[PDB]
């Protein structure tokens, strides 16, 4: 049978099953006041899929010039064509290689740049906006997002939606680093999964992905989805409660010192975005400051709406392409208030 929504983290987040639902802002709107994340799951279904593949990107965009990053090792490789990336998102052997020979974890760095992704993009930027979920939020001029509407007081977010591409992290090794390292935005946002791409070439790796998965405390029913329905995993998130973000630092402080870091006392380890939190930090977090997050495997055309001021961080699980918008809800206004 459909169902209007169903729960995971044993109850702790809201899943709604239909983007298009003129009822679900009555039971998001509880979730959401209290600090929660919220998952909805089959935007994909509302898309035209043939304006989101890996190989149209490289057709009509591959000659602009790019920044890449190495997610093993932050290295920065400058200035190459974003074909590159592109052509190597799932065929293996076609990836940039370091030093040692291996095939590289890459991220694409800032693309499209700044806020041109409605200019360089105008048919991708129509089909996303009209099929975001919950749209009196999420929509440039909803009822329900101030963006448009405050004053100089309150941080406004940039004019989006921003893109997020990056291969899969593949190895044991690879289990301890970031996608993208725990940070915290002043903004609420959502992010859509559009594509994953499963690779060929070393493809038979679909056994670290499960471990992965285990080793990152995901939910028995998350678990089911894979098993029993064979929908396609993108991402693993942890989400952090925006009340919780002062106890992070203070963990990361404390590991700062033991590791030999010389960081004046106040200094802001989740604003230097250069934490990745392990199952052996995540644990520590819990044990010896009492602090519970919610881990998010995001599937094919799985919304996160991710709270104003909660810590995230990401690991691709497979080679993801992401679209996210910012929003200003009333809910979490305070969060971008530059006083008191
Ligand atoms: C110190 S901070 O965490 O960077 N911060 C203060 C601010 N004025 O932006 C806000 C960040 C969003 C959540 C509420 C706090
Ligand atoms: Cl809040
Ligand atoms: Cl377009
Ligand atoms: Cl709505
Ligand atoms: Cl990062
Ligand atoms: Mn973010």
């Amino acid at each position: 049978s459909m169902t209007s929504h169903s729960w995971l983290c044993d109850g702790r987040l809201l899943c709604l099953h239909d983007p298009s639902n003129k009822n679900n802002w009555k039971i998001f709107r509880e979730c959401w006041k209290q600090g929660q994340p919220v998952l909805v799951s089959g935007v994909h279904k509302k898309l035209k899929s043939e304006l989101w593949k890996p190989e149209a990107f490289s057709q009509e965009f591959g000659d602009q010039d790019v920044d890449l990053v190495n997610c093993r090792n932050c290295a920065i490789i400058s200035d190459v064509k974003v074909r590159d990336f592109w052509d190597g998102f799932e065929i293996i052997c076609k990836r940039l290689r370091s030093e040692d020979g291996q095939p590289m974890v890459l991220k694409l760095k800032d693309w499209p740049p700044g806020e041109d992704f409605r200019d360089m993009m105008p048919t991708r930027f129509e089909d996303l906006m009209e099929n975001l979920p919950l749209p009196e939020y999420t929509k440039r001029d909803g009822r329900l997002n101030l963006a448009s509407r405050l004053p100089s007081y309150f941080v406004r977010p940039d004019l989006g939606p921003k893109m997020y591409n990056a291969y899969g992290l593949i190895t044991a090794e690879d289990r301890r680093v970031g996608t993208t390292n725990l940070h915290l935005d002043v903004s609420d946002a959502v992010n859509v999964m559009v594509y994953v791409g499963i690779p060929i070439g070393e493809g038979a790796h679909d056994e670290e992905v499960l471990k992965t998965i285990d080793e990152g405390d995901a939910d028995e029913v998350t678990k089911e989805r894979i098993h029993d329905h064979k929908e396609k995993p993108g991402a693993l998130w942890h989400i952090y409660a925006a009340k919780d973000a002062e106890k992070i630092r203070e963990l990361l402080r404390k590991v700062g010192e033991e590791q030999g870091q010389e960081n004046p006392p106040d200094h802001d380890p989740i604003h230097d975005q250069s934490w990745y939190l392990d199952q052996t930090l995540r644990k520590r977090l819990y044990e010896e400051y009492g602090v519970q997050g919610w881990a998010i495997v995001q599937f094919l055309g799985d919304a996160v709406f991710i709270p104003a001021g909660a810590p995230h961080q990401v690991h691709n699980l497979y080679s993801c392409i992401k679209v996210a918008e910012d929003f200003v809800s009333p809910e979490h206004v305070k969060h971008c208030f530059r006083l008191t």
